[PDB]
């Protein structure tokens, strides 16, 4: 749990130009004597927050911007402070993708959007609609080909179809996200995912198709179409398939709406090499020659660097990428994106395999996606009304009946725990000696140790929240009322992170209300 001084370790995904990046690393070493190690570990976006939390991991992490808000909220990223001269060399909308709570948390590299990639030797004209793909597959099957193969294991690739007829992650209106408004189990999302499951039912696609199987089938000329990003174009070039990159097909007359990613470079908060990392990213990578080295290995898409994007913009494959991006939406970077992606990943795999119906799969994804927000509403309200003696008059909002009935249940069963276990609560309160916001930050570790490692049931969840209320009452009494919302956020994090799968299996807080129905 200590990063080594006087070198740079970089993590980037195995689908990106990591050999090109290593070439930029060699140029840095030639000037500075500092070795640059580029690694592409499996699941690096899940590994980074685990290793970084212990003061370990790479100096620089590359991922799409959507994961970076979670990393920033967890204190895992150094604030990026480039001068005006450097900032003005990149597109302002790319800087917006890496801004979190008013602070830049990464360097933007390139804009990524999925396109429809088609074999001009099999399909001279690509289909304008999803609805015509079954008929095309039937024509191509008669010739020993298939219409379409793409990765069905990552919701990134299926999302554009789910979003087409009105599926959404977090509602965006008046230039602001309603994190309370999730659109995963609406009629639009159901129509999109039913269309995908029907393609599998009718044997136009196979539920087991992943990135490697789709790429091999397209690059060998066995399938007429794939869905992929700019990074894929290198392997297609090598294959000598006569390919086009175009607009994704429409669904029910509406565009497919890909979630747009900005490949971004974050600096580990635990790195002792932050000045070397800034130098590397600003004066080696984010140059015409640095981006060219990476782009020549695996294409980046529409680069953040204006000078180089002017050259690449002339490429009709980049025009197609930006057309799809404009029909799509820039991903949020809110910490909840991780849970959203896990919930929709499971829904698509289960619907595609027949493990769940579309209705069952998207219900669970909806419950999973709103679990943090709903849990925080209940827990924050209970802690604050316990501390002050007065309830919150603010409307409950989305799924408000559940929130109201959960808080009602918690008042009954939680007050019971605090009354019956007053001596134990007082003993643990004094032993923990909670005085201020720094001490509250130390509770997460002991909550995971005591709560998360014990049996999972609603009773032990009531104790977790009820002791939280007991601590909140103390914090109010000693003029530390400012600590209660952070405490509520910390309890919610432990509960929903460590009991995610169990909570969704219970129908979340509806399960809680039913379990303690007297
Ligand atoms: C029929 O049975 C029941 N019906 N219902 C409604 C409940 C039970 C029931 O039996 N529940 S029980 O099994 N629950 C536990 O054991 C338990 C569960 C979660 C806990 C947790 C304990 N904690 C240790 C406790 C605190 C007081 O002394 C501890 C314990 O004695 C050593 C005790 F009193 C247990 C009695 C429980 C009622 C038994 C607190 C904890 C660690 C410390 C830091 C910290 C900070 C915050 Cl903000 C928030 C929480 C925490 C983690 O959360
Ligand atoms: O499938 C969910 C997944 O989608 C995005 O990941 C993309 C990434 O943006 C691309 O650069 C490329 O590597 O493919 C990935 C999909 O396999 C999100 O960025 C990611 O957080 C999310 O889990």
């Amino acid at each position: 749990g200590k990063i080594e001084e006087g070198k740079l370790v970089i993590w980037i995904n195995g689908d990106k130009g990591y050999n090109g990046l290593a070439e930029v690393g060699k140029k840095f070493e030639k000037d500075t004597g500092i070795k640059v190690t580029v690694e592409h570990p499996d699941k690096l976006e899940e590994k980074f927050p685990q290793v970084a939390a212990t003061g370990d991991g790479p100096d620089i992490i590359f991922w799409a911007h959507d994961r970076f808000g979670g990393y920033a909220q967890s204190g895992l990223l150094a604030e990026i402070t480039p001068d005006k001269a450097f900032q003005d060399k990149l597109y302002p909308f790319t800087w917006d993708a890496v801004r979190y709570n008013g602070k830049l948390i990464a360097y933007p590299i390139a804009v990524e959007a999925l396109s429809l990639i088609y074999n001009k030797d099999l399909l001279p004209n690509p289909p304008k609609t999803w609805e015509e793909i079954p008929a095309l597959d039937k024509e191509l099957k008669a010739k020993g080909k298939s219409a379409l193969m793409f990765n069905l294991q990552e919701p990134y690739f299926t999302w554009p179809l789910i979003a087409a007829d009105g599926g959404y992650a977090f509602k965006y209106e008046n230039g602001k996200y309603d994190i309370k408004d999730v659109g995963v189990d609406n009629a639009g999302a159901k129509a999109g995912l039913t269309f995908l499951v029907d393609l599998i039912k009718n044997k136009h696609m196979n539920a087991d198709t992943d990135y490697s199987i789709a790429e091999a089938a397209f690059n060998k000329g066995e399938t007429a179409m794939t869905i992929n990003g700019p990074w894929a174009w290198s392997n297609i070039d090598t294959s000598k398939v006569n390919y086009g990159v175009t607009v994704l097909p429409t669904f029910k007359g509406q565009p497919s709406k890909p979630f747009v990613g900005v490949l971004s470079a974050g600096i580990n908060a635990a790195s002792p090499n932050k000045e070397l990392a800034k130098e590397f990213l600003e004066n080696y990578l984010l140059t015409d020659e640095g981006l060219e080295a990476v782009n020549k290995d695996k294409p980046l898409g529409a680069v953040a660097l204006k000078s180089y994007e002017e050259e690449l913009a002339k490429d009709p494959r980049i025009a197609a990428t930006m057309e799809n991006a404009q029909k799509g939406e820039i991903m949020p970077n809110i910490p909840q994106m991780s849970a959203f992606w896990y919930a929709v990943r499971t829904a698509v795999i289960n619907a595609a395999s027949g493990r769940q119906t579309v209705d069952e799969a998207l219900k669970d994804a909806q419950t999973g996606s709103e679990l943090y927000r709903q849990s925080l509403e209940i827990i924050s309200r209970y802690l604050r009304e316990q501390a002050t003696g007065a309830a919150d008059t603010a409307p409950m909002g989305a799924s408000g009946a559940t929130s109201r009935k959960a808080l009602e249940t918690l008042r009954r069963v939680g007050d019971g725990v605090q009354r019956n276990h007053e001596t134990a609560f007082q003993g643990m309160l004094r032993k923990l000696d909670i005085k201020n916001e720094d001490d509250v930050k130390s509770l997460s570790r002991v909550m995971i140790h005591v709560f998360s490692d014990g049996v999972t049931n609603w009773g032990r969840i009531v104790t977790l929240i009820s002791f939280g209320a007991f601590v909140a009452k103390h914090l109010k009494t000693i003029n530390q009322e400012s600590c209660i919302e952070p405490l509520a956020e910390s309890i919610t994090d432990v509960l929903v992170r460590t009991k995610r799968d169990w909570l969704v299996k219970q129908r979340g807080w509806d399960g809680f209300v039913e379990f303690f129905h007297v």
